């Protein structure tokens, strides 16, 4: 499912090296971190990003991802 | 063959971690990781980018691709 | 807790692989790689970072860190 | 020797994971895993590389070269 | 101590996988490979670098940097 939709508002390096990115007043983390310098980028730029997965209430995980 | 070319429309992270773009309205994903930053580099500048594979077909992998 | 708050005034690559950087006047180094990287193009972009660790005077170690 | 000099016109991402750049009108290609996003970001931003190898035609390989 | 400092007025990539940078006329290398990107980046930018080592004479080995 389609959870947020948006800029990157902030995102954050996580001790247990996790990444954790704000869209859509909603935060999502993943521990897949080839998407760490991705989202970065995008956060930049102001890509929109299209957080997707299975569980989209806010502080759930996330590994799949479209960039617009 | 070269089976697309023009700017990134897209691009995708997928959850087998495969990166997907979309070139000339076909999609094409590629499992070669040390492609992603450069494919959304591209994406993001504006880059002319060049898909080729054996199989041009929408929804077809490759691993060989032509920045201009 | 919320070590310091603002841009990175500089940072510095070590010599035992560790990486070093001075936000709000306090010094704050990692042994996280994959945080090099993207605490230098916070940097180079100028954002605003918040280093989060346990210790926060000057010369503490961190893993934890947000991107504004 | 001084093979090349001058910005790079085009790259691509070879199916035997060689990395190929044309400088100068001529295409040179390397082994060398860390050159990658080097080139790149020479290509991105338009810097002058200069191709040194011992072997100048078109359609060498290299391993050293500078970023000017 | 604190060897040069100033812009990186060009770079290269050897064929040792030892990279070179030459700041205030004087020329260093490192075998840091995790270096390479974030030293070009510093050129291609145009930051301050300091080369921080034990022997400061032109042709010396570093590992230590500070960015400004």
């Amino acid at each position: 499912a389609d959870c947020a939709k948006g800029k990157i508002e902030f995102s954050k390096y996580n001790e247990d090296n996790t990444f954790t990115v704000k869209v859509s007043g909603r935060e999502y983390w993943t521990n897949r971190w080839n998407l760490q310098p991705l989202l970065q980028s995008a956060q930049l730029t102001g890509m929109t990003v299209t957080i997707i997965s299975n569980t989209c209430s806010s502080g759930s995980g996330f590994a799949e991802v479209q960039f617009n």
